[PDB]
């Protein structure tokens, strides 16, 4: 029974790290990447916290678990993942793992502890269940201030980026790290196999870091991507609407957008420090050599691509793609360019830990790819499936299928679907859904999507077959 | 011996506009029907939204039972049609030998009245394919962007709010609906079978679009605006702030724009009163009127700048929740009913008139006892109405309101903020008393009445209600 450590980051993009030729020096994460299996085409299940984390820890899609929206936020109907879903936490506890959780669960108050984990520290550890949804009255007020031409301290916009006082040592990140260090120190004292999960606040927006992380990256020097700042042409209406108050970016100057990038880059540098501290503690405690490690970000985050901030009901790569490293100490490092999914984490843990079956696995174990490289999947369709069923009480029922060359997005709450040529338009600027030059690729993707919805028993297959009747 | 029944169903018609209600618009034809029938002056819709209200009206069950709990065919609702497993009063009446006819929009799925056995004579959704993509309001979005830039449409108007149409009454959709209604009455008078006719009028759905002389009949300069007009919402739920449909951004509206929204609406009500006169005079000419069992109703009201709101959205304010209702039974002397009654009470009333067969639960009650006896039919009973706003076009809110003659409590389980209004001292619902200790006893009473109602209708939200209201429970 191997020791397992999961380092789980909130809204961390795939692309920012130096090992991915990104703009931020990340030596600690690069070292882990180069020692483990790099999943360079990892895709989240949904660009939203609770749905992604329920998929990650259960191995099933939201229509099976019921966890298909964020919990405890205006205006979601949901409060918690059902205690009927034990997740890998209860399954690992059931076979003699000491499971520990640091940081926020995002799946209901007390959730890790109710499933048998030592919930060492975190926002939702001691909260009462069935709380009223958090309704962002203060954020609404503050975005109205920005629209009136006001700024916060030192000309900043604190719903986007903020210089925190004090030092790294004063941060929530430093606390999460210290509880992870304690978790590793305490596991080294035990005979029993351990399963540790550290769920980091960072880099959740707004981008809030102390000096020197706050000014490490000069906003003037930021390289803005080709889809930055553009007007959305022929895109679905859900990308326009102000779902969370800070989605009104009409007030953002180019300087505001560059600081959103530079402060985000500071947060990634601070995360790289935090990863180094935890890895060095595992090494000091003699746990690192045999440690089975997953580093993952639940989803990415928008920094003004398509003039979007944060996240919302859409499928763009900057949100859908996720960073993923899985380090098996028995295996030589490889880089996997075949697409993989958040639905593949629970099966991988299941194979590592011999977890007991608790129902369906909608994904697959990544051990064959980790051992053999991309040739494990020779002959198979290279696809990923993404869902955006809800955004905080807005129903959208979105489904995206992504091949290495194309993406088709079904928006059943709209009349406008999306079709992107990823080979010729990797920045997803031009919606080709109505372009007759793409009829063959669309027809192919529609068939692949029907096959995926059938495979996972998604009940929206019926509506899909109605909407796509021109192609069947 | 089965009676002839006619339903005149109007879209977003307020309770208060008519001259028989001491309102601003001269409505002699509707007044004559009110004076001949049973006035339900405290009628409440089930939801301030078309498809939910009409599924409640025609099934007699709440949308958690029927599944019809949002609009159909609109960005970004999940729904397309009322299940064919719900026959409604249409199939039920057909099954017992009524010739059922439908004129105008169904709003419950393409071909719906026809699939249930009605002659769907004419209407927007009569010949449409089913399972169509949701109508997504790209042009209204672009229009409101022009408004926000300071633009006006032709002649200074704002056509997402009010519009002078060219030509005459005779050129209008209203005139076409009336012509098909006249043919319906003429056809009924020639048949042996009892008839059940439903005319579902487009008017007065916003924007307020009428030809001359209705467009200028009521001078915008003379419009009396109410006490809750134009106010800043204080301590009100976040769902009232959000621009759900693009025309909900009224930041660009002048006081003149709001007065023309009223004056064009009043013109539409005058045009409706003409249309009602035409159909009633055809019923009289055909020898049907003396024995005709009539319901006149608006599916819900509509906001005209009260709490700075336009049209409708997920909220429970009286101008939306209240509906006009007149029920005329030719065997009964006229009465005014001030007890609250609900859209859930229409299907049971039809059931008692027509001896319709049982097709499951009735969540409301027949209004025949009130029509015969007056308000004292309900002596010793709590005077309450229940309202739900489960969805607004793909936005989930799960709202429930209970209204007594003196108080309203609104539960907003998508929010941290509930509403409590003192209707006796604050009938304009300006002040949210939810946190005011002086109202603790009334709030406790309303929370218990709401729990009782959710239990009665087997609403599965009662679990969450018991958590949110645990300080009571
Ligand atoms: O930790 S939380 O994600 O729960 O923090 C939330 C909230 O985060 C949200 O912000 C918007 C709305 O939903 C998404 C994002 O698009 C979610 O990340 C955060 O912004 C707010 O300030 O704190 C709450 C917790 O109270
Ligand atoms: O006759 S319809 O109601 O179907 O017309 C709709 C639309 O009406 C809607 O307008 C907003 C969105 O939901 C409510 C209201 O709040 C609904 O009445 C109408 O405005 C538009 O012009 O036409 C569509 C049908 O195509
Ligand atoms: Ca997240
Ligand atoms: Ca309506």
């Amino acid at each position: 029974k191997p020791n397992v450590l999961i380092l789980l980051f909130d809204d961390m993009r795939f692309d920012t790290f130096s090992y991915r030729n990104g703009p931020v020096s990340t030596p600690n994460i690069d070292a882990l990447a180069n020692e483990g299996t790099r999943f360079d085409q990892a895709m989240t299940s949904t660009g939203l916290s609770s749905p992604s984390r329920a998929a990650m820890f259960t191995g099933r899609w939201g229509h099976k678990t019921g966890l298909d929206d964020n919990v405890g936020l205006y205006h979601s109907r949901l409060s918690e993942l059902s205690l009927s879903e034990g997740s890998v936490i209860k399954r690992a506890t059931s076979i003699g793992y000491d499971v520990s959780y640091v940081g926020k669960w995002h799946l209901g108050a007390q959730g890790p502890a109710l499933r048998g984990a030592n919930f060492m520290w975190g926002h939702d550890k001691d909260e009462e269940r069935n709380g009223r949804p958090f309704t962002p009255y203060q954020t609404q007020k503050n975005v109205a201030r920005m629209n009136a031409g006001e700024r916060d301290k030192n000309g900043e916009k604190h719903d986007y980026y903020k210089t925190l006082p004090g030092t790294y040592a004063d941060t929530v990140t430093a606390k999460e790290v210290n509880e992870g260090k304690l978790m590793l120190q305490n596991a080294a004292k035990s005979d029993k196999p351990f399963f540790g999960i550290v769920s980091f606040e960072q880099p959740h927006p707004p981008y809030r870091v102390p000096e020197p992380y706050a000014s490490m990256y000069d906003y003037k020097d930021i390289k803005l991507p080709k889809n930055f700042g553009i007007k959305r042409k022929h895109k679905p209406m859900a990308q326009d609407d102000i779902w969370w108050p800070w989605h009104d970016v009409s007030h953002m100057s180019e300087t505001d957008w560059r600081k959103a990038h530079s402060f985000y880059y500071g947060a990634i540098a601070m995360i790289d420090h935090a990863v180094g501290e935890l890895i060095n503690t595992a090494k000091e405690e003699g746990l690192y050599d045999d440690l089975h490690i997953i580093l993952v970000g639940d989803q990415g985050s928008m920094l003004g691509e398509h003039n979007l901030y944060d996240k919302g009901p859409y499928a763009y790569d900057e949100l859908m793609r996720m960073p993923l490293i899985i380090r098996d100490p028995s295996l030589e490092p490889k880089i996997i360019n075949r697409q993989v999914s958040m639905l593949d984490i629970a099966p991988t843990l299941r194979q590592w830990m011999t977890l007991p079956l608790d129902g369906d696995e909608d994904g697959r174990s990544l051990l064959p790819l980790m051992k053999q490289g991309d040739s494990a999947d020779a002959g198979k369709d290279d696809i990923s499936l993404y869902a955006y069923e809800w955004y905080n009480g807005g129903w959208f029922g979105i489904r995206a299928i992504r091949t290495p060359e194309m993406k088709f997005v079904w928006n059943p709450g709209d009349s406008r679907d999306e079709l992107y040529d990823l080979k010729n338009d990797p920045y997803e600027i031009t919606n080709q859904i109505d372009n007759p030059k793409y009829k063959k690729q669309l027809t192919d993707l529609v068939h692949k999507m029907a096959g995926e919805l059938n495979r996972i028993d998604d009940p929206s297959l019926t509506k899909f077959n109605h909407h796509m009747k021109a192609f069947l």
